[PDB]
């Protein structure tokens, strides 16, 4: 039976002061959870541990996050620290950000069970989602076992949780937004609030108008504005016909329509539960969804599409008839273009925009590190940039580089936009920096940001943003970015190009959810 090796001293953790297995978690049960804060499956199984945690709440066993990096953004102890509050992570974390824990032990995919016992061998190792039960089960026979022997030590942990380590988390107006929309006519900008879960609305300059989601709390619920609830929604799109804004919700796997002629906010498809269904088809709500990331809106046919990350697919949610059905990707993680849907795969998109011609749809591919381009009428796409066009299954072709072709070089991007003139505006995300791509030439340049996570106002390219995912554009030319970690709306006036600069907008009147 293998015997767990130590973690190595200089390893930082998170949540916790540093722990051991010879001093802090002998006589515990311990589950290894080999984890990377950019993995949509490592995100779908938080819950599992969640579940696991507050079962067993008072009882010798804790949840050990071992963040093995896939990207070199994640080895930043201060980017797994923001993705630990995002996701509300509580168990301890530690940043194995070169892989060592990972190789020892033999680990091949995210996610990695490893069960520990209380003298340190382990007793199972399980990969993928869809393992509550299965750790539920050896959790309860390794306790009620090892307790038996009388092994087990219930001294509390180190504890000391990221969350309670920071004043401002419970001040500042906005907890990580996401994504934006825009209603140039009515002048109005919709945010994403997302770990407010909520949907803030403001004026282009920056005043509060009303707020969808007024609890703050994490929740699923129809109703009026202020009893409504989301949970950690991301992407929005806008309705002029009717007044209407569409959130996908992400953590309720739901897509809602927030009424602003009826003051109130409706489901429109999935159901709270992560389905796993890859053809779709059914109405309404009876249609389960899998963490959908972005949405964007098609007026004429009056079309829904969405950003499926969970599944590595664009559905199609139908105005008229309440259906929701697959779009394109076939379900495999690849960058895979092709001529139809079906011959098609995404890498957990997270960003889509339509073009001005209506007939393309621009997509965020985060987990590829490509921006591409799938086609309304046939259901296929083609390679922008970024991305291994040799080869689909490599999903390990990221940098930070502009240019042409195989020069580029992303990291990550989680957010896109497509202005009225047809240019391509994206948030390289791990990479702190807007950049800019034109669809004919297909050259991208770094448009805003350093590369260096952090904040600066200064002129765009010495300034400095946090993750940003989300973009919302005027015909004016400002461009609103959604700077995530520095939980602030910036923006840059695109007129005084190399003149110009990016600022902070400011929200006036927007205040955090009661506490
Ligand atoms: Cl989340
Ligand atoms: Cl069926
Ligand atoms: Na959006
Ligand atoms: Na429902
Ligand atoms: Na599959
Ligand atoms: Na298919
Ligand atoms: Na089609």
């Amino acid at each position: 039976a293998t015997t767990v090796p130590e973690f190595p001293s200089k390893l930082d953790w998170l949540n916790t002061a540093p722990l051991q297995f010879r001093r802090d978690l002998k006589g515990k049960v311990v589950i290894l959870d080999f984890w990377t804060y950019s993995s949509i499956n490592s995100m779908h199984v938080l819950p599992d541990l969640e579940f696991l945690e507050k079962k067993y709440k008072d009882m010798p066993f804790t949840v050990v996050g071992v963040h093995s990096a896939k990207f070199d953004n994640e080895k930043d102890l201060d980017a797994i620290r923001n993705a630990v509050l995002r996701y509300d992570i509580s168990h301890p974390v530690v940043n194995d950000g070169d892989m060592y824990m990972w190789r020892e032990l033999g680990i091949n995919s995210w996610p990695t069970f490893a069960v520990v016992s209380p003298n340190g061998k382990v007793i199972a190792q399980i990969a993928g989602e869809g393992h509550r039960k299965d750790l539920d089960d050896v959790v309860a026979a390794a306790l009620t076992y090892y307790g038996g022997k009388n092994v087990l030590d219930s001294t509390p942990l180190p504890t000391r949780l990221e969350k309670d380590n920071d004043p401002r988390l419970a001040t500042s107006p906005l907890k990580f937004p996401g994504k934006l929309a825009i209603d140039t006519l009515n002048n109005r900008l919709f945010i994403s609030d997302s770990n407010h879960n909520r949907i803030i609305v403001t004026d282009l300059e920056g005043n509060f108008i009303v707020q969808i989601g007024s609890s703050g709390e994490e929740g699923f619920q129809d109703g009026s504005f202020e009893d409504a609830a989301f949970n950690r929604p991301q992407g929005l799109a806008y309705n002029a016909k009717k007044n209407l804004l569409y959130v996908a919700d992400t953590e309720n796997h739901a897509l809602r329509e927030i009424d602003f002629v009826n003051e109130r906010v409706q489901t429109l498809a999935g159901n709270g539960t992560k389905g796993s269904d890859y053809q779709g088809g059914r109405k309404g709500t009876k249609q389960l969804l899998n963490s959908p990331w972005d949405v964007c809106f098609e007026p004429v046919n009056e079309k829904v599409y969405i950003a499926m990350a969970g599944q590595h697919q664009i559905w199609e949610y139908s105005v008229l008839d309440g259906i929701t059905r697959v779009f394109s990707g076939n379900g495999y993680e690849r960058n895979l273009n092709g001529s139809t849907p079906q011959t098609t795969s995404f890498a957990q998109p997270s960003g889509i925009s339509l073009g001005p011609d209506l007939k393309e749809a621009y997509i965020a591919d985060s987990e590829s590190s490509s921006i591409r381009a799938l086609d309304l009428q046939t259901g296929g796409s083609r390679l922008l940039a970024g991305g291994d066009p040799y080869f689909s299954e490599n999903l390990f072709k990221f940098g930070d580089n502009d240019g042409v072709g195989a020069e580029v070089l992303l990291q990550h991007p989680l957010g896109v936009l497509c202005a009225n003139d047809g240019q391509i505006y994206l948030t390289d995300s791990y990479n702190h920096k807007i950049k800019k791509l034109d669809p004919v030439t297909k050259r991208v340049v770094t448009l805003a940001g350093t590369g260096k996570a952090g904040f600066k106002d200064g002129k765009v390219k010495g300034a400095q943003l946090s993750e940003p995912a989300g973009l919302a554009i005027t015909e004016n030319g400002r461009l609103f970015v959604a700077d995530t970690n520095n939980s602030l709306i910036r923006y840059i006036d695109l007129n005084k190009g190399e003149d110009s600069e990016i600022l902070t907008l400011e929200l006036k009147g927007v205040q955090p959810p009661t506490p």
